[PDB]
């Protein structure tokens, strides 16, 4: 079998086999040497002993508010602590990108075919003992038991920082740009060639399907007006091709950028609402450009967009996610005097970390309804019949529910559920402590530590014998969260730098395109720098209703 | 018409209309201000009056050699300078990329249809006055005219830097990579979508066309056997669709990566070395691993091959062209602690200055024959008749053309450089004197400052009428050259950040490839680090016979 089954080298050390029954390991740049990187260098012992724990920096920014108050509102330190924010993350994502499901090693294919996802470790090889290298089973637990045992949900577990539905349907249209795995092709493949925030899930993926969502008057995207409201247009309009079961009549086929968003209501009362934005958009663009064409107006609003997005990721949907009593600053100068790559390549860890399906609620509540699953699903008679505002009204009430702490998938999702475990298999996932070790964390020693609590951990125990070949995507699922939050230790340090490499590595956060000018000028420009989840709603939305993310 | 057309904005500052008849320049981070971007910052005077003119610096470079002696033999300067001239030419281009033929803003679809070269400059806009803005009159000179009077070679002008025709056909080989006009959309459109060295014109752009290449038995490529001597295999046997005139013989149809090398007989010598090499490394590795697959064998030699390609365009290929006596080195680490984007975007601009057409002699002599341009174009039996060796002794000993200092254009292709004019014009490139200002370079003040003599500036003042709406294309071939140098000013000051650019930005130049993993170990990694044209030729080439870029 191949000689680094075992994964033997430490420290961002990288494998390689030399003959069949041997390996070496490369130390370049990792701090270390050794056999399997494993001594310290003199540099590297200071740094070590002076270096926090990631649990102590996370106490510290979700504590001392009274400090954070102060340091809020001093916008040379607001400034300095944003900075290290953004740059403490970054040293731990490959860019350019390296790995992927086909390629272990670097290759010139892995680094450039667009559709495959990126992979931050190499996939386990094909001839390994066991599914994870070396220890274990011949064969891991039965997926339909790692589900039922400790991830479905029993009891609803609200959660204790408060996300609402306006945030798990943020989160859910928001992520849906970049995670679109090609099925066709395979779970390790996307249709995000653009892999990142560009809003095709708005605009379309392809220049085809974009030019027969848009006007071709004043910029703006085709709508159609409902009951004096503005809705996407239909496919037999548009000639769009959408997702839609054949019992979906032609007048409730919307289509949006995003082929699958007819699946949930709460996807399409927030595809509405980008649309209007764009539209809305172009509206103040022309006032200020009375001489500019449709193709200038359209691409600006786009960029502009585009700025909101981030803008609003970072100060709402972030903000709200950290926990954090510092205020978080979307702010692409903090990063013009350090080394960063404008460049994000999607990983496939990313997509797995990020299916938070377990925020989902047992029924949808809107106004005075209740809507199951079955009910709601491709339903958007629901959107139609009770509008926008109510939408935002009673999203914005009612609870999601807690990811990490175990058994709170629902139901109704358990066969999605499933599939996340049978696929982050069949593309060959290292064990959860090889990438808790990847992101400069320690190893669990046990299932008591991983869970913080003994029943759970007993079940897993049963299940994979050993807490070194525990699987990533259930691990994030029965973690023990952080005091009274949502997630976990292991999806914070790895979503944050999958996170800020996707924002800060858009190119309109580049020297080059962060001016006035790239956005129509100064109004242009301060519609990104003020945005907010509240005034995307406020001017969008009838009645302006109030939101966030929280209850 | 567009209130940009003028060109207002100085200093890189960015122009946008504000109503149909004004403008505004944006001038952040120019280190200027004021309405033009033309009123200097205090460090900005400052840094004015420090720094040396391009000139004054390409003299320091050329001269001196005792000095030169000394830091070429001593590392640590060396590596100095080396990161001098690197970081230096590097804030120059835009990266991410901006502006192409359809786009003189920035947008989405600039930025990522990379279908499209980028541009270094925007286009003039499609309704200004005159073709180059405000200035000249309302239709350039016919191109014809332009073509005859100061470009067609009256006498063959030989190169007096010594440029030979291995040089010659190397810039062919290598450039056609990444310079591959999609003739079917339009000039500002690529088929070379790596927009790098990827070696494409070797491996095929596709997968699809390198799996008809390789042969899958040891990391090789297809290759058949004449006269006991490997070529590249034919049409037939691969099924890859190359450009050939009816008339050649199956076995004459070479087929390679790039789909146009078989028009020329210099072409398909390198051709076949690079395929010799490729298969080399892949013993070289297959000795080293015997465990490898095929797979891994095929695409570890091809970043080893992408390292040997940078290495020698470097070392050997600019370091010729750029006359220095200190010795150019390639060496990623040099960039490590700099600011530097990992990407590239090819430009427009860089594929026109690149028409070097003047290189080409009036016949191809090779041993004691002469062939004419009819008989060697598409002539493969030329390259057999003789054989590589022979056709390495011959190239190497033949003087190329000089490029810039007028009058020097072969009439066999009289028609491409007529059409290098045509399109630029197409393009709506922007005059010689904005690309120099773009540069950092002072407008030329008339034509006898651009060509340095009489006649030809005549004949450029009455075709013209104005310096300032001279062409870039001509006046890059007609161009004063420096001291005994195949170039002028121009050429460089735009080719050479173009350059660099392409070669560093390869992702193997990033931290976390350039390490000896990555290419098989440390023997891989020493392929690269040794390479040169001399041990190119010398391990393809039976005899080794020796060569160099010059005569
Ligand atoms: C971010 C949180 C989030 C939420 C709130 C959410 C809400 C919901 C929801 C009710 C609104 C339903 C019925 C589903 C149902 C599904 N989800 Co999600 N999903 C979420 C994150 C994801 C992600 C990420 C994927 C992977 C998408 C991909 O790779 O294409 C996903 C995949 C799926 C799939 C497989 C899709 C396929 O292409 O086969 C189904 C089915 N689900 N989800
Ligand atoms: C760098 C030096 C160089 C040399 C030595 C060279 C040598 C020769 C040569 C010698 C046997 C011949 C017969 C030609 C003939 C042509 N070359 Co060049 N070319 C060169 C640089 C270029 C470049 C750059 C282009 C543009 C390529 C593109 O845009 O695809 C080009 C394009 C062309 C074209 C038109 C575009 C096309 O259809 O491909 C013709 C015809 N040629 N060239
Ligand atoms: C990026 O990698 C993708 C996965 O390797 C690749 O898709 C694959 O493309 C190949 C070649 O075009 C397809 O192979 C086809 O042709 C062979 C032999 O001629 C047939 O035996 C196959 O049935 C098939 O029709 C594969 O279908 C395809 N593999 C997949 C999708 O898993 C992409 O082409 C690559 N992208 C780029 C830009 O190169
Ligand atoms: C890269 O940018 C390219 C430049 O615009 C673009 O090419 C263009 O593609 C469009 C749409 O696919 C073609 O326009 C079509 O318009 C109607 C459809 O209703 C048809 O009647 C036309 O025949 C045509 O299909 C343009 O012809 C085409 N322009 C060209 C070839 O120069 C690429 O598609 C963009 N690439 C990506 C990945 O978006
Ligand atoms: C290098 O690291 C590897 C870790 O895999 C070590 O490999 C061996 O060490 C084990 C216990 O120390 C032995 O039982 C085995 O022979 C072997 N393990 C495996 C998985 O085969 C090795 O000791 C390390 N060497 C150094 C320098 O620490
Ligand atoms: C910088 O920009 C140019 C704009 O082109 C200059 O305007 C020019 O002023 C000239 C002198 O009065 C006029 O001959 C001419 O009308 C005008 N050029 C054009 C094409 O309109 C601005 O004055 C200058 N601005 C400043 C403040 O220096
Ligand atoms: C591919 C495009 C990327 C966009 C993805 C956007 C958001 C995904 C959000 C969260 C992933 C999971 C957990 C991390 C979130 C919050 C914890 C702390 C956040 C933080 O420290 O700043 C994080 C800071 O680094 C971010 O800037
Ligand atoms: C797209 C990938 C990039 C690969 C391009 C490779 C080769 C092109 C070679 C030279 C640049 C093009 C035209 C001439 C410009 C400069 C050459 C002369 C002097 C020089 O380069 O030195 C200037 C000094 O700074 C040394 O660099
Ligand atoms: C191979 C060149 C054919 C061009 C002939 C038509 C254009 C003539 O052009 C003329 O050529 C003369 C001789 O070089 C020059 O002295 C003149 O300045 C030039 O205008
Ligand atoms: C569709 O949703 C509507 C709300 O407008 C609901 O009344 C109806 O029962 C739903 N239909 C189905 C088939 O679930
Ligand atoms: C083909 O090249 C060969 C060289 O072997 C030569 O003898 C012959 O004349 C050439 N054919 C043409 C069409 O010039």
């Amino acid at each position: 079998h191949h000689p680094c089954c075992s994964n033997p080298c430490q420290n961002r050390g990288e494998c390689m086999s030399t003959g069949f029954d041997q390996y070496k390991c490369d130390c370049t740049r990792t701090g270390f040497y050794g056999e399997n990187c494993t001594t310290p260098e003199f540099l590297t012992r200071i740094k070590l002993l002076l270096k926090p724990t990631p649990n102590t920096v996370h106490y510290i920014l979700t504590h001392f508010k009274g400090v954070w108050n102060i340091v809020n509102n001093i916008p040379f330190l607001r400034s300095l602590i944003m900075k290290y924010v953004l740059t403490s993350r970054s040293y731990l994502i490959d860019s350019p990108p390296t790995y992927n499901v086909h390629y272990g090693y670097k290759s010139w294919e892995a680094f450039s075919n667009l559709s495959y996802y990126t992979r931050a470790l190499p996939p386990v090889a094909d001839d390994c003992p066991t599914p994870m290298g070396v220890k274990g089973n011949k064969e891991l637990p039965d997926s339909k038991e790692v589900l039922e045992k400790v991830l479905l949900r029993r009891e609803f577990i609200p959660d204790p920082q408060g996300s609402n539905m306006m945030f798990a349907f943020f989160a859910q249209h928001f992520t849906h740009q970049f995670f679109k795995t090609d099925h066709k092709r395979g779970p390790g493949f996307t249709r995000g060639l653009g892999h990142g925030v560009d809003l095709n899930h708005i605009y379309g993926e392809t220049l085809d399907r974009q030019h027969k969502l848009r006007l071709f008057k004043d910029g703006k995207l085709k709508y159609q007006v409902i009951g004096g409201e503005v809705y996407p247009p239909t496919v037999k309009d548009t000639q769009v091709e959408m997702i839609y079961p054949p019992h979906i009549p032609e007048n409730l086929q919307f289509a949006v950028g995003q082929e699958v968003f007819g699946l949930v209501p709460g996807l399409m009362m927030y595809a509405t609402i980008w649309l209007r934005e764009h539209n809305r958009v172009c509206d103040i663009l022309k006032q200020e450009h009375p001489e500019w064409g449709d193709e200038q107006l359209f691409q600006t609003s786009r960029l502009i967009l585009i700025g909101e997005t981030i803008k609003i990721v970072i100060e709402d949907y972030v903000q709200h996610l950290s926990g954090y009593h510092f205020k978080l600053k979307f702010d692409p100068e903090l990063l013009f005097n350090q080394q960063f790559q404008y460049q994000n390549r999607i990983a496939s860890e990313f997509n797995t970390l990020y299916h938070w399906h377990p925020l989902l609620p047992d029924t949808f509540n809107i106004e005075d309804q209740e809507y199951s699953f079955k009910q709601f699903l491709y339903n958007n008679s629901i959107l139609l019949e009770h509008g926008l505002t109510q939408f935002v009204e009673s999203f914005t009430r009612q609870i999601a529910g807690r990811v990490a702490g175990g058994r709170n998938v629902p139901i109704a999702v358990q066969a999605v559920a499933k599939a996340s475990i049978d696929q982050s298999r069949e593309m060959k996932y290292q064990s959860l402590n090889e990438y808790r070790k990847r992101f400069s964390l320690k190893p669990y020693t046990s299932f008591e530590e991983l869970t913080g609590e003994k029943e759970m951990a007993a079940e897993l125990k049963a299940l994979y014998s050993d807490i070194d070949v525990m699987e990533l995507y259930p691990a994030l699922l029965v973690e023990k969260p952080h005091p009274d939050a949502i997630f976990g230790e292991t999806m914070v340090e790895l979503g944050a730098p999958f996170s800020l490499k996707g924002l800060m590595g858009n190119p309109i956060c580049s020297p080059q395109y962060w001016k006035p000018s790239t956005f129509g000028g100064e109004v242009g420009f301060k519609i990104i720098n003020t945005a907010s989840i509240q005034s995307l709603i406020c001017n969008n939305v009838k009645g302006c209703p109030f939101t966030s993310f929280n209850v």
